Order: C-alpha cells, then sequence, then structure tokens
C-alpha cells in the first residue's frame, strides 16, 4: 500500500484511526520522514457533510498562523471524489495515554494544560467554539499538546464509541441559544480534573442516564480532595462552577498563578 498527494508519494505504515468515510494513515514521504494522512471518501456525501470538511480544512489552514498549539496542515488536496489531508504526526493521543499513564507528573500536567489553554484560546478568537473537547481531541507531538479536531466535522476514533463526561452543564439542559466559550472552559476543567485526580467528575456515575442528572443538578457537589497544588484547585474549582457566567473564562485562566506562577 502506498498514495499520492500533490505529486508527492507517502508509503503507509499503519492506520491510526478511521471515522465515516475517512482512514487516518501513519505515512512516510520519500525522504522517510513521518506524517499522518487524513484520506476522506466524497462518493456518497451530503452537501452538509462536504460544508464540515470544507470547514475543517479552511479553520485548520487560517490557524496554522496563528498557533503552533494546533496540528500543522502540510497540504491538502480535494476533489469531487475525495481529500487527503497532510498533517505532521504525533506520538498518541491524550485520551490513550492517560490509560496508560497511571501518575501524572505535576510539572507535566501544568505544560500540558498551558498547550490546551493557548490552543482553545486560538480557536476562540477566530469565532470557533469546540463544545465537544476530549483528550482524544489533544496530540502530543514532541513532548507537547496540540489541538487536531475543532468540533466542525465527524470525530476521529483510533483503530488497533464516545463519552458524556466532558458535557457541559448548559449544554445537557439546553433543550426544553447557549453555546459561549464557557461551554469549553468546562470540558477543559474535566481534562485537568481527569489529570489531577485520575477520573472525570462524573466518572461515579455507572449509568450515563443518571450521569447526565448529576451534570446538571447543582444539589450534586463535585469532589475536590486536598492537593499540594493549591493553585491547580482553583483552576478545578472555577471550571467546573455550573452557570456559565460564574464560571472562569480563557483570558482569566490564562492569568491564574497556576499557569503564570513558577
Ligand atoms: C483534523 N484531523 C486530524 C487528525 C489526526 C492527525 C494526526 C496526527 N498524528 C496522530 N498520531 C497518533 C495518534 C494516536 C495514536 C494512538 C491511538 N491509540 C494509541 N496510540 C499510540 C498513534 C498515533 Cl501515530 C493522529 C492524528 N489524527 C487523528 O485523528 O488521530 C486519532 C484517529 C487517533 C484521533 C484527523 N483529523
Amino acid at each position: 500500500q502506498s498514495m499520492s498527494v500533490k505529486g508527492r508519494i507517502y508509503s503507509i505504515l499503519k492506520q491510526i484511526g478511521s471515522g465515516g468515510s475517512s482512514k487516518v494513515f501513519q505515512v512516510l514521504n520519500e525522504k522517510k520522514q513521518i506524517y499522518a494522512i487524513k484520506y476522506v471518501n466524497l462518493e456518497e456525501a451530503d452537501n452538509q457533510t462536504l460544508d464540515s470538511y470544507r470547514n475543517e480544512i479552511a479553520y485548520l489552514n487560517k490557524l496554522q498562523q496563528h498557533s503552533d498549539k494546533i496540528i500543522r496542515l502540510y497540504d491538502y488536496e480535494i476533489t469531487d471524489q475525495y481529500i487527503y489531508m497532510v498533517m505532521e504526526c504525533g506520538n498518541i493521543d491524550l485520551n490513550s495515554w492517560l490509560k496508560k499513564k497511571k501518575s501524572i507528573d505535576p510539572w507535566e500536567r501544568k505544560s500540558y494544560w498551558k498547550n490546551m489553554l493557548e490552543a482553545v484560546h486560538t480557536i476562540h478568537q477566530h469565532g470557533i467554539v469546540h463544545s465537544d473537547l476530549k483528550p482524544a481531541n489533544f496530540l502530543i507531538v514532541d513532548g507537547m499538546l496540540k489541538l487536531i479536531d475543532f468540533g466542525i466535522a465527524n470525530q476521529m476514533q483510533p483503530d488497533t464509541v464516545g463519552t458524556v463526561n466532558y458535557m457541559p452543564p448548559e449544554a445537557i439542559k439546553d433543550m426544553s441559544s447557549k453555546i459561549s466559550p464557557k461551554s469549553d472552559v468546562w470540558s477543559l476543567g474535566c481534562i485537568l480534573y481527569y489529570m489531577t485526580y485520575g477520573k472525570t467528575p462524573f466518572q461515579q456515575i455507572i449509568n450515563q442516564i443518571s450521569k447526565l442528572h448529576a451534570i446538571i443538578d447543582p444539589n450534586h457537589e463535585i469532589e475536590f480532595p486536598d492537593i499540594p497544588e493549591k493553585d491547580l484547585q482553583d483552576v478545578l474549582k472555577c471550571c467546573l462552577k455550573r452557570d456559565p457566567k460564574q464560571r472562569i473564562s480563557i483570558p482569566e485562566l490564562l492569568a491564574h498563578p497556576y499557569v503564570q506562577i513558577q
């Protein structure tokens, strides 16, 4: 197996992941350099779906110049039959990494959070609110976290089917438009809660039905066991404030002692 993108030949090592009509391959160029190639089959794609793909490429392209905590898109091929996205290759996603790494280093978690804040902050300044942030959306690329998904197009799953725990209370209690940047603050807070306490705030809830009521209810107080990083505990408490108005903002989080002090 081998593939061609803009007159450049890439040899397929393995399939990293798949989605709907898409597949992500770990490839090598002629110079033996590693890349992640997302192939999209547009044969049965509707206009709404083609538009999600079109928007992902455009936002991945605009955002390039604004942050290095956003996955690098080196090249792309778009016809009416397919898409090819030549991207940088990361070592592992944060979800698969958090399952393997039992204990998280305080300095690594800190550095990882700075990375997540800068990436989500960049999407916010360009009018994107993700609304479905999970660790799988973050990738470790040379000891750095980069954002790979924008909630624009369908999510890619790894190959060798999703979570409800990172969902904001305003997104669940929506149905009866309240999707603001504050929704991403909650989801990021759940990733940092996972990186601190080894579980998401509502991982305790066995059934998915009762889990949604727990994210909604204010009487269900979230647990914050004492830690030597009192800075981190305040970040965790602020991100997980149920009312979006009281919840901390991304520009506020960047000015927090946890991010700015030793
Ligand atoms: C917009 N978009 C970006 C991507 C995307 C780019 C991309 C670049 N590097 C990687 N490396 C990578 C990531 C994870 C694993 C892995 C999974 N379980 C255990 N392990 C070690 C192995 C590798 Cl080698 C992936 C990339 N993408 C991507 O989706 O990974 C998935 C399908 C994993 C979400 C796909 N769509």
